[PDB]
């Protein structure tokens, strides 16, 4: 039996797909796991999380390390964005990282790393141990952040100042609109982070990605086969998804108790992760729009930020003391009292997501939230923030069409109530609803095909376990 | 019941559209068809394709009349194109086709004339008979035609050399690197000769096209409504495809016995028509390419040509009795024995195609052969070698996303047994290759649509028709 180690990035965003990883390989393939999580430095929600994951564990078959964050206040500024500042702090830690592993009992076979521990390589290198990147997202991503060493090159100027789409070799062409948050302005040094990064996954053994065959089958086979991009990636990449937490089905959650009273596919759930937030403006909008529609609802809700749409993200623990009544219109919850039900800061997205009562699902297409969205069949109305949202938007809308989406971004344009009641009574109340909720299920179905035995990703995770016990020769 | 009279260009490429559309004519729309074929000195099998469709008609509702070539070698060079050959030839028969028309005991209501014909005009407005051009190829590639005299005065310069795409009016843009083959040198004759090829079209009465409205909906719509486009243009055009010989079964062919014995959609047919060959280099890198994909194939070989990529167009009957097994790498024929069948000169293109076993087509890109494919639900590998093809291979790939193709033009690079292989398998083995054939079947049907009672291409015949009674004037 194998050993391997899975370091994740700081953050719920990337700790769960990490842990999820390692509880799928541990489970489906027979494997020893230690997760060696880079911990945030204001989050006891994310190291009491690992003290109730450790606890589960009598099989020991998964174990998790927290490695403390390093201060790197005295490295940043206001403006330094959240990709420089995870970027930053993983290379701070990396010392710690090696005497984690240089002291451990018994070493890995295998060294899986999160999106933003691809600065880890000389640790993997040295140890002699194998090395991989965990790309817990689209390929199409991917594929993006690889060749973005060449549009670097290439294109002078802004992307986002550019007429013609980006042309990916045997992919989707990208909008400028869409590109990932690094690509919006190249002056800035995440932008750079991110041309290195998109290097630096073709230095590691393989690359995993958190999508499927059946998904993205012309990305994959782009990274896989053409020639333009693989002068830059030789070395394998492992479609893995879509890979989610198992529901854990709590009797004492009172969303669930709601849930329970209302009809199957009459809810909207409304969340935009952990990172997002609204500006006042948008989140006022937003209130008006979900009354209006006269739908049944479940809203996880923060206080807004007209700054940065992820500056909830290390600030989740802010204890901001005002009730939710205070930032949102009026009596809104007076008057939705009957039709919705409002939650504050976090929710467990997947057992709301899981429940016959949840016909829709708006979105900030964090890649987490699809998946569980898609594979628990519910349509989307797709609402972009942060991070690479647009691109996977742009993908759920005009290429899957299991998503709706504003006429404009909403990062671009207020979204009124006016579009925002249509556009959810087009998911809850038409027949464009319907067919949306049927490609959802179609692509839910696909996905249990490729997780399911001799599906298109447990057969890349038989691969991987094959890459890996070829190397430890 | 009307006479109408078709012109043939020289070569199968020319001489079967013409056939076919007669075909049809008389069939499907109860006219009496003479085809004024005319022919190349050496072809037995143009001369035995004749006799096949001769022997056919008992009804001799169609007819058929070769026009022997005249002998222009002292008009000629051996740096004179293809193009500017069959202009030629087309120009020195004209006085034959008069005599012809003249000595008809009962003269054609109408003549419709092939694309090299186009300067037959006089014949036919001399004898004051309804005139019109087929174009049995792609209405993009006839909006090029027709606009390249606005091109040819509005740059200057190679159009091989220009940084922007060609933007023909209510069409697609053109990169310089898919133009026909004319453009690629504007020092060459055959250049004016298709700039004047373009301004003759619209000198008729109508334009016939193989294509249909769902393949190309906008570009016809330009050609129709563009106000630019009609400034030049200014009669009908009318889209009749997928016009292509409907399957004859036939006893004793060994190459559908060794289909017979394959897989359903196991088989890569490869070939590049009549005109197609490949140089040493490449045909040997196709070869191993073949080889290394482990795939069945029939395969439709040439002798090789490092000169003119249609060089084998007028010499297709020139029995070089030198064996295949020469001018292939050694062996190639031993180790493939299970794998593949390669066919020396012709093959029954359309009836391999229609065989259930047929999954892959690695095609020139040739209208003909593409309309084949489509209409027989075969996604296709675009390898565009001369006249139109990589303009129809951008179409496919880019547009229809119904063919893969290499990272470069093959006629502009080298595509190696790893590209080869790997687009092979990407075709034959992989879920892009199911989608790309689901998407080719989807045409099939679209097709299939229009050329049914009511269709688009149907209805186009029927307002042919029209057209002609209300000249008979
Ligand atoms: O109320 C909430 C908000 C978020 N999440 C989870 O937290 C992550 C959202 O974080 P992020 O904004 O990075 O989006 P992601 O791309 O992870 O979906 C996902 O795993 C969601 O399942 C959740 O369970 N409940
Ligand atoms: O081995 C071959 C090669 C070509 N063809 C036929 O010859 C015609 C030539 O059309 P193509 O699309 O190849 O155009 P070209 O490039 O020859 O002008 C088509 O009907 C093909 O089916 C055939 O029957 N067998």
């Amino acid at each position: 039996q194998l050993h391997v180690a899975i370091v994740s990035s700081p953050g719920m965003g990337h700790l769960i797909p990490v842990l999820v990883l390692g509880n799928r390989l541990a489970t489906h393939h027979n494997i020893k796991i230690t997760i060696l999580a880079i911990t945030t430095t204001s989050s006891s929600a994310e190291t009491e999380f690992l003290k109730k994951t450790t606890l589960t564990n009598e099989e020991k078959t998964i174990e998790i390390i927290p490695v403390p964050s390093v201060d790197i206040s005295h490295l940043i500024n206001s403006s330094t964005k959240i990709f420089t500042q995870l970027r930053l702090l993983v290379r701070e830690a990396l010392p710690k990282i090696h005497s984690t592993i240089a002291s451990m009992t018994h070493r890995p076979d295998a060294l899986i790393v999160d999106i933003f521990c691809t600065q880890i390589l000389p640790i993997a290198e040295e140890f002699n141990i194998s090395k991989y990147t965990y790309h817990p997202t689209t390929a199409w991503t991917l594929a993006l952040a690889i060749y973005c060493q060449v549009f670097d090159k290439e294109i002078e100027g802004e992307y986002v100042e550019l007429k013609e789409p980006l042309k990916i070799p045997g992919c989707k062409a990208l909008r400028p609109d869409d590109v990932v948050d690094p690509l919006l302005d190249r002056s800035d040094q995440q932008y750079e982070e991110y041309v290195k990064l998109g290097k630096e996954y073709t230095d590691f053994d393989g690359i995993l990605i958190n999508t499927w065959e059946d998904l993205e089958p012309e990305t994959i086979n782009a990274l896989r086969y053409n020639e333009k991009l693989r002068l830059l990636l030789k070395v394998p990449v492992f479609p893995i998804g879509p890979l989610r937490r198992k529901v854990e089905t709590t009797l004492n959650d009172e969303v669930i108790q709601w849930l329970d009273k209302q009809n199957n596919e009459s809810v909207l759930f409304v969340s935009f992760g952990s990172g997002g937030t609204l500006s006042t403006k948008q989140m006022t909008e937003l209130a008006w729009g979900l009354e209006l529609s006269q739908q049944k609802f479940v809203w996880v809700v923060r206080p807004p930020s007209d700054g940065d749409a992820d500056s909830a993200y290390l600030n989740s623990a802010g204890k901001d003391t005002r009730d939710m009544s205070e930032y949102l219109p009026e009596g809104f919850l007076t008057r939705t009292k009957d039709m919705g039900l409002v939650v504050p800061m976090w929710a467990n997205q997947v057992e709301i997501l899981s429940h016959s009562s949840v016909g829709g699902f708006l979105t900030h297409c964090g890649w987490n939230s699809t998946v569980e969205s898609l594979t628990n069949g519910v349509p989307m109305i797709a609402w972009p923030l942060h991070a690479e949202q647009k691109m996977n938007a742009a993908m759920l809308t005009e290429e899957l069409g299991v998503a709706i989406r504003p006429a404009v971004l909403p990062t671009k344009k207020l979204v009124k109530r006016e579009e925002i009641q249509g556009m959810v009574r087009i998911l809850m109340q038409t027949k464009e609803g319907k067919r949306i909720k049927e490609k959802a299920k179609k692509l839910k179905k696909s996905a249990e095909n490729a997780l399911s035995d001799g599906g298109s990703s447990y057969n890349s995770i038989c691969e991987l376990v094959k890459d890996i016990r070829s190397r430890e020769l």
